[PDB]
Parts: C-alpha cells; structure tokens; sequence
C-alpha cells in the first residue's frame, strides 16, 4: 500500500479542518444565547415595571416603539394573553395541534388550525409595517369588517377572531409619526 | 525499532486527540449549560412577572393575573403616560399627580386629577381573600359603575372605576370571581 502515507495524512487534514469547525458552531451557540440574554435582560425592564412606595411590583406599561395586541375580553379568567407582541417577521395565529406551529394559539369553535398571519417589515429602517393576511376559511374582522386578502393595520384597528377573540391594535411609533 | 516506535508515538496522539474533542465537546456543553440557565432563569423571572413564554424563542406577551387583583386601563392611546395594567396588592396603592411633592404610585395625567385622588387599600388576614377598598380623596371625582364615591367603598369584580370624569379601568379580582 504505497498510498497509506498520503492517505493518512488527508485525513488529519481533513479533521483539523473540522476540528476548527466544531469550535466555531460551539461559539455560534454560545452568541446567539447570549444575544436571547440581551433580549430577556431588556423585556424586564422595557416596557417597564411601575413601582409602589415600598418597592412593590406596580403595574405595565404597554411597548413603547414596537406594535402589539391588547386582548379586549372583559374577564380576568384568559388562558391568554392580556397583550400579544406582533414582533418583526411573521407572527401566525391558529390552533393547539400543532401541524404548524403557531405563535398565538387561541381557544374557540370559530379559531381555525391556521387562522390568519401578521407580517411584520421595516425594510425602510423605519416605522414598521404590519399587514393582517387572513387565512382561507378563517373569520377575522377589522372594524366590523370581514378581511379576505392582506391589509395594513393602522393605531387603533379593532381585530375579532373567530366569535370568541376581539383586540386592539396599537402601533405606537406609527401612531407618534401621523401624530406629531 | 525507532521506525515502529514512530507508529506507536504517533497513534497514541490520535486517541489522544479523540479524547481532546470528547473533553471539547465536554467543556463546550457545560458552558452551554450553565450560560442558557441563566436565560431561563431570567424568563423565570418574567413569568414570575406574568410574561407569556413558550419554551424555545420565549417571548409572547403578557397575562392578566390570575390571583391579584388589578386595573386594566381601558384608554385607548398608544402613547398614554399611564400602565396597562395596575396591581392592588396588600395595604395601601395612591393615585394622582406626579408633580405634588408626596409620591403618587399611581400617576394620572389630565387636568381633573388632584395632587391625591384616590387611595386604594386591601387588606387580607391570615383570611387569604382580598377585601380592596376605595377611599376617594376630598375634591376628588371618582365614579364607580356610574355612582360618584364620597367614603370607602367595596370593589368587586367588572366594576368600573372612572377618574377625572377621564379615565377609565376595569378593576378585576380573578380570586373574589371563583367564590362566585
């Protein structure tokens, strides 16, 4: 075998190759866990926390610059959220099951496996812009009105879902601009 | 010989190398470990807080509570100065101004509030049911369910508390709804 040497010798090439490799996806992990660190060290104190006199846990203020739902049902008794966040990106509202998952699951007869979606996009780099797409069979209304096909959201819209969810919608750095 | 000693040396490396990457992948997933629980001891802490999280990507929003009793403020603007929602805990939570020298917990903007408007008290024995109280302050204008109150006045669950003839929260007591 006068190739042995050579054949050897490709494959410790190769693994310091890959050595270098797997340190790195290591350090890829590490970064992005951190950077959800950077994320969850901000949402505790971003919105922010109101304080009583002898240091008690206060209250919540609603997000500031990014858009989200208040939840309008009238009792205390949600299994939901009082406030979803529409974050940047795609935001899918549906179902347990879970054949894709969903980001908002809802209760209800009326709340299809994949109900509608929100797209999210500050392509701009400034305010963001969230469209409602609904989804094929899925009840939503935006002020009364049936949506079939994807629509911009404005501060204030007024979203029901199925028979059993209503919402307001509140974009807060749309609503600063058209305002001021 | 020095030849075959070679090929000893030389593969005694290898396993050694193989050792290297298992204490590599070792090491790696320790502080893999040790760094993501702190992550989710902070979204331990906002659950704790009443942040909705599912496991992986976290983030979601915000529950109402399920056992404190609290305002959820029903003005509308994205942009108001005032909390979403209120806890009322154990003693006493003031509402007013934040100019007025003593220090409001609760802050209302507007021209209507008095520097003290309101003070909301419960009071809980070793009886771990909340009786909340609203003591109205003199010249102060607090309406609940419609009806002005002028002394202390028990709040129960749905009622409406307005202030300032401007604003306007819903006051829950998610453990006050179950005994009944």
């Amino acid at each position: 075998g006068s190739e042995f040497s050579e054949e050897a010798i490709e494959r410790l090439k190769e693994t310091e190759k890959i050595i270098a490799e797997l340190n790195e996806t290591w350090e890829e992990k590490l970064r992005r866990t951190e950077a959800i660190r950077m994320e969850r060290e901000a949402l505790l104190a971003e919105m922010g926390v109101a304080m009583r006199e002898d240091g008690g846990t206060l209250g919540v203020f609603s997000p500031k610059k990014t858009p989200h739902l208040v939840n309008l049902n009238e009792d205390p008794l949600m299994s939901e959220c009082l406030l979803y966040y529409i974050k940047d990106g795609i935001t899918r509202v549906g179902r347990e099951d879970g054949e894709r998952r969903q980001d908002i699951v809802l209760s209800g007869h009326f709340i299809k496996e994949e109900h509608c979606v929100f797209r999210s996009d500050s392509r701009g780099g400034s305010e963001a812009v969230v469209t409602l797409e609904p989804c094929e069979g899925a009840d939503t209304y935006v002020n009364g009105k049936k949506v079939t096909e994807p629509s911009i959201l404005r501060s204030g819209n007024r979203i029901i879902m199925g028979k059993s969810h209503v919402f307001r919608f509140n974009h807060p750095e749309q609503a600063r601009q058209e305002r001021e």
